[PDB]
C-alpha cells in the first residue's frame, strides 16, 4: 500500500520547486479512468542530494502526527505524500484574512507548536519552519510540511553545525545560524517566532519578514540589527500577549528561548 507504480502516477501540475527538487500534483490512477486520488509527489531533479533525499524520506516515514504532513509511500525514486488542496498557510491567510479572527490564528499557532514539540521529541530539527511550509488541512487544522532540510540530532549532541551557509531566505534564521551555521530545536523556536509574526500579519507582503527587515536594515547587516536587539515590530492590531511570546522566541541566546512544551499551554491559554 506504500508502494506506488510510476506508470500509474499521472502528472497534473507543479506545486513547488527549490533545493535541487520539485513537488508535483499527481493523480494516482491505477484504473486509468481519472477517478484516482490526488497525491503530492516529490522528486530530485548529485550523489550528496541522493543521500539528502533518502534521509528526508526516512524522516517523514517515521513521523506520525495529526500536525505533520502524512507520508503515503514511495515510487521506485519519488516521495508520495498526501495532497492538501487548500495549500500553504501563507497563501491561505492572504485569501481568507477577512474571515479569520485572532482565536483562529491562535488555534493554528497551537497546532504548529504541538507538531514542533513532537518533532523535537523525535530529535528532528526542521530548519525551514515558515508559513510557506505549513499546509492547511481545513479551516481549523494546519500541518507542518517540507522536511527537505530536516536533520536528526545524534543521541549525544543537541545541535548540528552545517559547513556552508544556508540557501533559505535569511529572515527566518536564528542569530547563531546566521553567524556560525548552528541549528537546534532552539533555532526552530526562533523560526517559530517569525511564523507567529507571519500569522498575525496574515502573511501581508507589505510587512512580511523580508519587506520589514529590509526596511529596518545584507546577512552581516541583519546579524548586526539582531545583535543590537532590534526585532520585527508587533503586527498591526496584534494582541500584546502574542507579541510578548514572539519576543521570548527571539531571545538572543538559544538557552533563554522557551521550549515548544512551555509555549504550548501559553498559546492554549490565550486561545480559550
Ligand atoms: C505555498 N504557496 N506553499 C507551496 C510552496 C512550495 C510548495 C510545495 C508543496 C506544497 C503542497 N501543497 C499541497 N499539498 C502538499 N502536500 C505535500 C506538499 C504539498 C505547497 C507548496
Amino acid at each position: 500500500p506504500t508502494i506506488f507504480e510510476e506508470r500509474h502516477l499521472k502528472y497534473i501540475s507543479q506545486l513547488g520547486k527549490g533545493n535541487f527538487g520539485s513537488v508535483e500534483l499527481c493523480r494516482y490512477d491505477p484504473l486509468g479512468d481519472n477517478t484516482g486520488a490526488l497525491v503530492a509527489v516529490k522528486q530530485l531533479q548529485g550523489p550528496d542530494q541522493q543521500r539528502d533525499f533518502q534521509r528526508e524520506i526516512q524522516i517523514l516515514k517515521a513521523l506520525h502526527s495529526d500536525f505533520i504532513v502524512k507520508y503515503r509511500g514511495v515510487s521506485y525514486l519519488r516521495l508520495v505524500m498526501e495532497y492538501l488542496p487548500s495549500g500553504c498557510l501563507r497563501d491561505f491567510l492572504q485569501r481568507h484574512r477577512a474571515r479569520l479572527d485572532a482565536s483562529r490564528l491562535l488555534l493554528y499557532s497551537s497546532q504548529i507548536c504541538k507538531g514542533m514539540e513532537y518533532l523535537g521529541s523525535r530529535r528532528c530539527v526542521h530548519r525551514d519552519l515558515a508559513a510557506r511550509n505549513i499546509l492547511v488541512e481545513s479551516e481549523a487544522h494546519v500541518k507542518i510540511a517540507d522536511f527537505g532540510l530536516a536533520k536528526l540530532l545524534p543521541l549525544d549532541k543537541d545541535y548540528y553545525v552545517v559547513r556552508e551557509p544556508g540557501q533559505s531566505p535569511i529572515f527566518w534564521y536564528a542569530p547563531e545560524s546566521l553567524s556560525d551555521n548552528i541549528f537546534s530545536r532552539q533555532s526552530d523556536v526562533w523560526s517559530f517566532g517569525v511564523v507567529l509574526y507571519e500569522l498575525f500579519t496574515y502573511c501581508d507582503k507589505s510587512c512580511s519578514p523580508s519587506a520589514e527587515f529590509l526596511r529596518m536594515m545584507a546577512l552581516s547587516r541583519l546579524l548586526e540589527l539582531l545583535e543590537e536587539g532590534q526585532r520585527l515590530p508587533a503586527p498591526p492590531a496584534c494582541p500584546a500577549e502574542v507579541h510578548e511570546l514572539m519576543k521570548l522566541c527571539w531571545a538572543p541566546s538559544p538557552q533563554d528561548r522557551p521550549s515548544f512544551s512551555a509555549l504550548g499551554p501559553q498559546l492554549d491559554m490565550l486561545w480559550s
